[PDB]
């Protein structure tokens, strides 16, 4: 529908559900599993942005392998380079994603709890890889009609590395705005987990109440909604922040006070907030890891380490096709998506 979907012989009946830039998804019949299937179309050769962010999570999701991550059980493509012009990724078919469910349905504290879990207990797999997925938010995770949940669109992950972590004040930033964590905007380039933690806890807040907890309109203002709840940053935390421009604006705003959980969110339950603050913690360096996520009192009823699965291995170091062309981006593509092709 609208434009050609040409997915080949081995998946028909394409239903329209939803599309994006360089990209477009159907859902179609998978003829060697008789089960429906989703299918997203991908045309990203055109600059090297696309490419990029097509050959990170291709690269990923065929690595990982778990429950709470979306995987690709197939991809659709030209037999050759030259014929290539678009990639087609064969996922799981989910019904719905968290963002249209927040949007008219109201979620019951089992619901949250589990969602959650799911959330944390995926998470965590990702992390044992080395890897942030840096755009953590309710459309980024999809669930089935039994409320499974699936971390899905790694085309920001990157390779942690804390030790780059570190830049100037404002520095500009591409991950969805709701979601950024306060020293996004104030000393730090993205590289560290405790940037997924926050997200989460952003996500946390808004199952809570249906509404995104800091709805920024723009850059400088999502710092403001943050510290608008979160209060005045202490001392210490203040002492942690290095940067000078960063340091001053922080300074040179007058005393907030924090505004209680449990007076954003009357009918929470208290594990959950209790939960949600140590998520979202201004100072990254005390915000609660994924691991201490789980064993946290909140998900008590579903928390097992041995059920929780970590990487078989991670990543060496971050992926260089930073600055390679848009050339060298396709014939990697090429070259990561063969193991679907008949031919081999
Ligand atoms: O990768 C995915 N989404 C991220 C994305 C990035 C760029 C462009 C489009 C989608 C994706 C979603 C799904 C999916 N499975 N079941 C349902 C979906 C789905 C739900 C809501 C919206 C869409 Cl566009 C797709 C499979 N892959």
């Amino acid at each position: 529908r609208g434009q050609v979907f040409d997915v080949g012989p081995r998946y028909t009946n394409l239903s329209y559900i939803g599309e994006g830039a360089y990209g477009m998804v159907c859902s179609a019949y998978d003829n060697v599993n008789k089960v429906r299937v989703a299918i997203k179309k991908i045309s990203p050769f055109e600059h090297q942005t696309y490419c990029q962010r097509t050959l990170r999570e291709i690269k990923i999701l065929l690595r990982f392998r778990h429950e709470n991550i979306i995987g690709i059980n197939d991809i659709i493509r030209a037999p050759t380079i030259e014929q290539m012009k678009d990639v087609y990724i064969v996922q799981d078919l989910m019904e719905t994603d968290l963002y249209k469910l927040l949007k008219t349905q109201h979620l019951s504290n089992d619901h949250i709890c589990y969602f959650l879990y799911q959330i944390l207990r995926g998470l965590k797999y990702i992390h044992s890889a080395n890897v942030l997925h840096r755009d953590l938010k309710p459309s980024n995770l999809l669930l089935n009609t039994t409320c499974d949940l699936k971390i899905c669109d790694f085309g920001l992950a990157r390779v942690a590395d804390p030790d780059h972590d570190h830049t100037g004040f404002l520095t500009e930033y591409v991950a969805t705005r709701w979601y950024r964590a306060p020293e996004i905007m104030l000393n730090s380039k993205g590289y560290t987990k405790s940037i997924d933690i926050w997200s989460v806890g952003c996500i946390l807040a808004e199952m809570l109440s249906n509404r995104p907890i800091f709805p920024g309109k723009h850059y400088l203002d999502q710092l403001n909604h943050i510290l608008g709840i979160l209060g005045s940053p202490s001392q210490e935390d203040l002492n942690c922040i290095i940067n000078l421009k960063a340091r001053n604006y922080l300074l040179s705003l007058p005393h907030k006070n924090k505004v209680p959980w449990n007076r954003l969110f009357p009918n929470a339950d208290s594990k959950a907030l209790d939960l949600l603050d140590k998520m979202l913690t201004f100072n990254p360096h005390k915000r609660i890891e994924v691991e201490q996520a789980l064993a946290h009192p909140y998900l008590e009823q579903y928390y097992d380490p041995s059920d929780e699965p970590i990487a078989e291995a991670p990543f060496k170091f971050d992926m260089e096709l930073d600055d390679l062309p848009k050339e060298k981006l396709k014939e990697l593509i090429f070259e990561e998506t063969a193991r679907f092709q008949p031919g081999y």
